[PDB]
């Protein structure tokens, strides 16, 4: 082989160009543009057991009954034949969650209860908000000039007095609501009184505006809540006050966030802006994604600049980085269109930082190796050399990135999308760019054979103090405490340990699914929802506002879903019916007896005043014990015959009389399109809570679905019959992770030790290896935990990643094993470091670099990556380096070896 890239580089150079520009063309052309307009998009299990019982409830919510065309699950029609808002005040409406709002802090002195706050608040929001053009005010008052006003707290403080505007104040109002909020703040034990002209039930005091003091503590301003245990002069300090806007939020207001809050620190030097709020989160996203692409191309030269001090020519380097560059085009060719699947989650936009410090970890080893094979044999042909380098490279740059290419394809266990097309698209790319390395470079290589004084001693003067450093003082260093360095990472080991199993160890998350973190952790969009939506009590009282969790009972449909769950669109479902049948008498006696059953546990909550709720056969039989019609005075299980007209009959009457709506959620029976009760669908009111966390919900999922799972019920509807489901999806989500995480650390970290153990063929040296890497790990994993992180779709892909990556310092050392001198301890390691050091340090340093340069950015994908890349990068080498050659003091020449080649 090496006869074809010795005296023909051109020949494989323009193939690989042309193939190259091939697959290029071809992926660009054929498949269409990725969206991005989501951030997340894949993060739904599939095929989890319940995501299935999910997809199919979603599904028959979506085709409900129409009077035209119902086409599906309408539920009477086949049969059925049919032949406040006074402009007062100033105000609109009550304040509610779906206005537009800002949040003011950052005074001197920490209070606001003052003329140039308030002034303030009124000024930014004249400047900022009104200024421009806008058409979404509400216009209450046909007047355009009187749309609506400012909202801040200098309005309500004006209509608290007898001359109301935003900006004539006489400051004696100030006085007057301070004292105001001091003596009847203990009266909030109060609600909305509606004080049009006067309140009904004996109020607490006659002296409320219309709802002027329950809105002022309740949706404006309510940090200290102005009933602490503080001292008894009526001026406390307050905190945050929040300030409302008319104009509806939405995709709509983005255009002003793009013109006056971008840039601007504050208005005034008393008021800032803290927290936003007009509902753009994840509609801006994909704009600042853009923004962000200087700070990976800044990255990338610099990593240039690196290897062009290491590999003495410029040649090498571009080429090198042209073929990193080209892996990742042919990559994304073998992903869309031979694979066939069509989804590009936006994370694989993360893998280009993480292929620009792994591309070059090759690219330095095999120039090394050919300049010891240059100094070894001078006078020798182009071929002999090339099989030479080869012969010594190829098996280690192989295992090198096949390790991290496993350790990438081992989250298409996990069952969300985001991770399965992440992880096969990152491995295609490794693997690919090694095919690269191999073939592209030797080439570049054999075809490379071609103020200068100052320059020119400078280098030489870097060169011979890095030969020095590498050569004799680290060794020196290294092996001569060789106790130290013993006792210290054991001890990081058993604190990594002891902080990841004992004390508090990765919390699963806790936002709920539509609240991901996606910007920096300081952006206003961010900081609002992270901190605001918490200390303010008109949401405090939504957040966990006392809602109880459902069941779910459905016989109609299978728990079947058909969606290509082999990486989806993430879109496209279908339904489906079964077999079954509900017009058997004993099928009636045993729904009966299963409602009966049911109500006598220690899980279902009571409430007495259930009307259509619950079971409709009971709701039935209660309608029966009359006459006058048609079947009367019968008993309780019937022939069915009268049953099939009189189940409509009595759900027609009773939709008629009472339910203003009963569609698409309520148990009623499910008929088909002509004539037959397919579905039924039972609910029941439980008692847990329906909290965020994950031990009671799992708690209460296992508890229900071991009772529900006993049926022994009739031939029909017995079989695909339990069904049980509530909204518990979040719970799902969690599992999920925890479960594709430890599956895939799993694999990775047996696939690793497998091909440690195969490369050296010595069980000794593979259980020091397997040592490090434990090492490595923990303290990685220890270090992110205290950082404080937490299992996301991100996270759980980078634990699996730490060991795939952490081999990599020590195949190195453990290759270079393989010497001439005898001596067992004291030998045989000089010549491993001097060799090798020098190539791990810079292998090193250029994806340390590389990850540093991204922590400015604003998606917080980029900065989790950055943060993980250095501190893997230094962990990882330091425990490779000092802790493999330290523990090398119980290794001789004969320990152990392989028995047959
Ligand atoms: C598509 C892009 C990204 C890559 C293109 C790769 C090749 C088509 C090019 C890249 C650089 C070129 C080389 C640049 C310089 C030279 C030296 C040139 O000879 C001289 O400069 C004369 C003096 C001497 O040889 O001493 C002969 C062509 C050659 C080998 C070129 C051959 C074609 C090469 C390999
Ligand atoms: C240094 C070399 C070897 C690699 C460079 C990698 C990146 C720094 C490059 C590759 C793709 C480039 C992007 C390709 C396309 C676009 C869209 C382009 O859009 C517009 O010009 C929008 C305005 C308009 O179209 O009128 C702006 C530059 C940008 C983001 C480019 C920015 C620079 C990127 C990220
Ligand atoms: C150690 C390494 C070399 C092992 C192989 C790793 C990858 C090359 C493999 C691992 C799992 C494979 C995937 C497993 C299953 C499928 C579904 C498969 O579906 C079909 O063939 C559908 C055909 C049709 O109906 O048209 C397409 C390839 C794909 C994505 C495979 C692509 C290649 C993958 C990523
Ligand atoms: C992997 C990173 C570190 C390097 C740079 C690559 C990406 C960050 C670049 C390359 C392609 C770029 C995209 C090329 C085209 C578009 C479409 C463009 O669409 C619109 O402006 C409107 C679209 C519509 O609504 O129809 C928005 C920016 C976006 C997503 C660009 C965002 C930035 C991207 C993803
Ligand atoms: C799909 C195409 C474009 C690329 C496929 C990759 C091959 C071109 C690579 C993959 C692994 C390579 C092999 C890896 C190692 C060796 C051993 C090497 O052994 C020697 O020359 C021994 C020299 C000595 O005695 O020191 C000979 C080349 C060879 C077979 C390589 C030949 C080129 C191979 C087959
Ligand atoms: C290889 C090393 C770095 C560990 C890699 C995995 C850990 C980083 C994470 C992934 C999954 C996590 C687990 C996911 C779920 C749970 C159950 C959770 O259970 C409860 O809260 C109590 C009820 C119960 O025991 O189920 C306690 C934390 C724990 C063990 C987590 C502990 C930390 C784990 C093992
Ligand atoms: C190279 C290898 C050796 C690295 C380490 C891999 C495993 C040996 C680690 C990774 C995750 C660890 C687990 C993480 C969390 C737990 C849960 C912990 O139990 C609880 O937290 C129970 C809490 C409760 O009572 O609800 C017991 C240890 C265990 C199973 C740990 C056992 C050791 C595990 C499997
Ligand atoms: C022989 C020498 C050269 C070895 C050096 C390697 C380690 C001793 C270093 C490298 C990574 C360092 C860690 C990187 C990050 C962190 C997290 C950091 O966390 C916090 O500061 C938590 C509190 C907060 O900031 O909110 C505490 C120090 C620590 C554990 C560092 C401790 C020292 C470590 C383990
Ligand atoms: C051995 C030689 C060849 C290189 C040694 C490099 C270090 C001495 C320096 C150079 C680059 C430095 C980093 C450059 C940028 C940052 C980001 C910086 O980020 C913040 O302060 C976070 C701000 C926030 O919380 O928003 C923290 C320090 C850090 C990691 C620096 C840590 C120290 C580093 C690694
Ligand atoms: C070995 C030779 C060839 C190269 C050595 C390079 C380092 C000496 C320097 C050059 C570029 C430096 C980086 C340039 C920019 C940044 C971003 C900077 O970002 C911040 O300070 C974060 C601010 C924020 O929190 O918003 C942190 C230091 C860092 C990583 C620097 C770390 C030190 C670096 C890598
Ligand atoms: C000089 C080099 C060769 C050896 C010593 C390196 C340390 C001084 C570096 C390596 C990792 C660095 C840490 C990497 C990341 C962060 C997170 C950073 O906070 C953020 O930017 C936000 C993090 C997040 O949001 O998750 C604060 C600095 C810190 C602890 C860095 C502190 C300095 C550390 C320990
Ligand atoms: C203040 O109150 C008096 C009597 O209650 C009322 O006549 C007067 O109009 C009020 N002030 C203003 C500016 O309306
Ligand atoms: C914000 O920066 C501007 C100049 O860019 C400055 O005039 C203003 O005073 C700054 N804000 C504060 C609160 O000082
Ligand atoms: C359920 O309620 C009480 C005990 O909880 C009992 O009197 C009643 O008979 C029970 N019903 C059934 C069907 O067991
Ligand atoms: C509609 O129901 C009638 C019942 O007799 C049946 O004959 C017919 O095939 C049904 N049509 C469809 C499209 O299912």
């Amino acid at each position: 082989y090496a006869a074809l890239i010795a005296d023909w580089p051109v020949v494989v150079l323009g193939m690989c160009t042309m193939f190259i520009v091939v697959c290029a063309l071809v992926g660009v052309l054929v498949p269409e543009l990725p969206d991005f307009s989501d951030p997340l998009l894949g993060f739904e299990p599939r095929g989890t057991a319940i995501g299935q019982r999910l997809v199919t409830w979603n599904n028959m919510v979506k085709n409900t009954g129409y009077k035209a065309t119902l086409a599906n699950y309408p539920f009477k029609y086949a049969d059925e034949q049919a032949s406040n808002f006074h402009k007062d005040s100033f105000f609109c409406d009550v304040p509610s969650d779906r206005y537009s709002r800002v949040v003011f802090t950052s005074s001197g002195g920490e209070t606001l209860w003052n003329l140039p706050a308030i002034k303030s608040m009124c000024n930014v929001d004249n400047s900022r908000i009104r200024s421009h053009p806008q058409f979404g005010d509400l216009c209450q008052r046909t007047t355009a000039a009187s749309c609506c006003p400012s909202w801040t707290l200098g309005n309500y403080i004006a209509i608290l007095n007898n001359r109301s505007s935003c900006q004539k104040i006489v400051e004696r109002d100030v006085s007057h609501t301070l004292k105001l909020l001091r003596t009847c703040a203990k009266h909030y034990d109060m609600a909305a009184r509606r004080k049009d002209q006067l309140k009904c039930t004996n109020v607490p005091r006659k002296c409320t505006k219309y709802n002027a003091v329950y809105q002022i503590l309740h949706y404006l301003v309510d940090k200290d809540f102005m009933t602490p245990k503080t001292a008894d002069y009526a001026t406390p300090a307050l905190k945050y006050s929040m300030l409302f806007s008319p104009t509806e939020k939405g995709e709509s207001m983005m255009n002003i966030y793009l013109d006056n809050f971008e840039n601007w620190n504050s208005s005034d030097g008393v008021t800032t802006i803290t927290g936003i709020e007009f509902g753009i989160k994840h509609s801006l996203f994909q704009d600042y994604l853009l923004m962000d692409t200087v700070y990976p191309a800044i990255a990338i030269v610099i990593v240039l600049l690196v290897m062009c001090v290491y590999t003495k020519s410029m040649f090498i380097t571009l080429m090198t980085m042209f073929a990193i560059i080209s892996s990742l085009i042919v990559s994304y060719f073998l992903y869309r269109v031979v694979f066939h699947f069509e989804f590009f989650p936006f994370m694989n936009l993360t893998a280009l930082i993480i292929l620009v410090g792994i591309g070059a970890n090759n690219a330095f080893v095999l120039c090394d190796v050919w300049n010891y094979t240059k100094f070894d044999k001078p006078h020798a042909e182009t071929s002999e050399t090339v099989s030479i380098t080869l012969q010594h490279a190829a098996l280690s740059m192989f295992v090198t990135s096949f390790t991290t290419a496993a350790a990438f394809y081992a989250n298409y266990v996990s069952n969300i999308t985001a991770i399965r097309c992440f992880g096969v698209y990152a491995g295609t790319a490794i693997l690919v760019n090694y095919v690269l390395m191999v073939t592209w470079l030797p080439a570049v290589v054999v075809l490379h054979e071609r103020a200068c004084q100052k320059c020119h001693k400078v280098l030489f003067a870097i060169s011979e103090a890095s030969r020095i450093f590498f050569e004799k003082v680290l060794p020196c260093i290294v092996i001569k405490f060789r106790y130290l360095w013993l006792f210290w990472f054991l001890a990081l080991t058993v604190g990594g340990a002891y902080i990841v199993c004992i004390n508090p160890k990765m919390k699963l998350p806790s936002l709920e699914l539509s609240e991901f973190q996606v910007f920096r952790s300081s952006h206003p969009f961010e900081r609002y929802d992270a901190e605001y939506k918490k200390l303010f009590m008109f949401e405090r009282v939504h957040h966990g506002e006392e809602l109880h969790m459902p069941i779910t009972v459905i016989w109609g449909v299978s728990p079947e879903d058909n969606g290509n769950p082999l990486n989806p669109k993430s879109k496209g479902k279908l339904t489906l019916d079964s077999s079954f049948n509900i017009a058997s008498p004993a099928s009636q006696a045993w729904i009966l007896h299963f409602c009966q059953k049911l109500r006598n546990q220690t899980f279902f909550y009571q409430t007495d005043e259930q009307d259509f709720t619950s079971c409709f056969i009971e709701t039935f039989k209660q309608w029966m014990e009359n006459q006058d019609c048609c079947c009367s005075h019968w008993s309780f299980p019937y022939k069915q015959e009268i049953f099939e007209l009189c189940i409509k009959r009595a759900i027609m009457e009773l939709e008629r009389s009472t339910g203003y709506h009963l569609d698409s959620k309520t148990p009623g029976p499910r008929f088909d399109i002509n004539d037959t009760i397919r579905a039924v669908v039972l609910e029941f009111q439980s008692t847990y809570l329906f909290t965020l966390a994950y031990e009671k919900m799992h708690q209460f999922y296992k508890e229900v679905d071991s009772w529900i799972s006993s049926e022994l019920s009739s031939a029909p509807e017995g079989l695909s019959n339990g069904w049980f489901v509530s909204n518990l999806e979040f719970y799902d989500l969690q599992d999920s992770l925890s479960d594709g995480t430890l599956i895939a650390m799993g694999l990775s970290v047996a696939v690793a030790f497998s091909v440690m153990l195969l490369t050296t063929w010595n069980i000794i040296i593979s259980l020091y290896a397997i040592i490090s890497i434990a090492g490595t790990i923990f303290v990685t994993v220890g270090s992110l935990v205290l950082l404080g992180w937490e299992l996301n779709v991100l996270e759980s892909v980078t634990i699996s990643v730490a060991v795939g990556l952490s081999v990599n310092f020590a195949v190195h050392y453990g290759v270079a094993y393989r010497l001439a001198p005898d001596p067992d301890r004291e030998g045989k390691v000089i010549f491993s470091l001097s060799r090798v050091g020098s190539a791990m340090a810079m292998a090193a340093l250029t994806t340390f670099v590389a990850g540093a340069m991204m922590m400015p950015s604003t998606v917080l994908a980029y900065t989790q990556l950055g943060t993980f890349m250095m501190l893997i990068m230094c962990i990882s080498w330091a425990f490779a380096t000092f802790f493999f050659q330290c523990m090398c003091r119980c290794l001789g020449p004969q320990g152990t070896c392989g028995q047959i080649p």
